[PDB]
């Protein structure tokens, strides 16, 4: 068997190929040349350097019972969850703030909610660490959602007036 | 239904009694009580305060097919790959040493090793970080297995001699 | 100059011995043969392979600005703050519970505060995870503080009665 | 004294005005109310709400003997070592590729070092995680250095020819 230690092989009757079945765990493959779901690298050095395949890295921000979570070949996360996002669920998705790394679901990423007549050109962004939102003039509140004392008329969309 | 937002529920027959069906993801149970497997928490605040459920937290060195991988209430890792262990994965098993953290699955934890002959006691562990042995007198080598130069007789059991 | 790439020396009067003055960032020592401050490694492998000399891995959990945070061979934290301990800083000193790993020092590690009438053997670590601290019969609370409903006299020492 | 707990103060005579002098550990400021270098945080919710001083979290990714190696308000790492980038020194600077996490410094981010004749449109970027640059036509190697087995003419700058 063209199969590494363990893996046990078949010879298909559909089309009469021998493929391998009892890959070690890991990877997976007519050949066991891919890493299994769930894991990232290069176990037979296909496409560059032999990589041991590892668990997908992506700051258990990815569901457990879910498929197709990282990319096989590079490890770049595909499915993060909590509003998490970028290459291993280590940002907030647009429009969110917060810290992705925060170990409570709750704490991570929590969404701008920016005022849109407070904010300048109505935007959905708001810093990503502190969330706060771009005010008009004479707005305030991280979600730039009213006037500084003194102030009125937040809806004229131009900030508040005296 | 007795059921958190979502969740359907059915009266079983088999004693008459209603369970929950369609649980939120990340919990279970009949009154989806419980974490799901791969996850950990308390949803209901039936032990303590509310926690949601969140995956694991195991510094990825555990199988993601696989069951059990950590305490549901705690999330006290439970199977720790790749010869790592401790709380979180994050220590080496007893004789084993290097960086649990360390990405390649080669270089995490490798075996101490040490020759018996060479080595105070016969003892098995290794210091955790370099994996330097206790050696006899006169021997060296990371697992105490050489003579210093100009000492001999290693398997004297009690170190080398000139 | 018997010293690293940079590194510029110096002969001692007071002894007539030539030293390293301009060590390359990161190490120190008469050769430049140990790591400096706050790093850890073997840059000349003057006790097993060469190992680059890297900043302390103490989970972010160091005074910054103090002095002998980590070993400077093993890279074992010695100065974990906000009451944080183990080898990493990766756990909670002992009468101590949390998450080490939490970003907000408040949520780090707090206290067991165990109430000693409730608690068995008036211990004073709690679980690590939970905070829960053991207690007496029909005592409850996470301190072990006050009797279950119905139950009374906690000052007993021995759980409370009905 | 207008200062926290623990903090003296003194009077200027150069303007004649108080400022605090014994900050607490972390925060820094003629009111204490800015995080000290190498911390982050908002100690008095002076813009926003109160936020205690952190040690900065950069991935152990910066000199610990530098001075504003991250922002005060935000976290932001500002002076990521070891060719990393990134919000908190978790990429590798442009034209660079690796792991910034790999605890070695040496496995973090090397160059991409892309070879001008026979990378696409003489690019010097590569992708970050295999190192892989992008190829002209029948050129190999990861730095697309070389001509596939039996095609010619590298230097033509256009690929390998038969």
């Amino acid at each position: 068997c063209p199969c590494p230690g363990g893996s046990s092989c078949a010879i298909v009757p559909k089309t009469k190929e021998v493929v391998c079945t009892h890959c070690p765990t890991g990877t997976a493959g007519k050949r066991c040349e891919l890493c299994d779901d769930g894991y990232f690298g290069d176990p037979l050095g296909s496409n560059g350097p032999v990589r041991l395949c590892r668990p997908c890295q992506c700051n258990d921000n990815i569901d457990p019972n879910a498929v197709g979570n990282c990319n096989r070949l590079t490890g770049e996360c595909l499915k993060c969850i909590y509003n998490t996002a970028g290459f291993y669920c280590d940002r907030c998705k647009e429009g969110f703030f917060g810290n992705p790394l925060a170990p409570n679901p709750a704490d991570k990423c929590k969404a701008c909610a920016c005022n849109p007549y407070g904010t300048v050109q109505q935007q959905s962004s708001c810093n990503p660490v502190t969330g706060q939102c771009q005010c008009l003039p004479h707005v305030s509140g991280r979600d730039c959602g009213t006037c500084d004392p003194g102030y009125y008329n937040l809806q004229s969309g131009q900030g508040c007036e005296r």
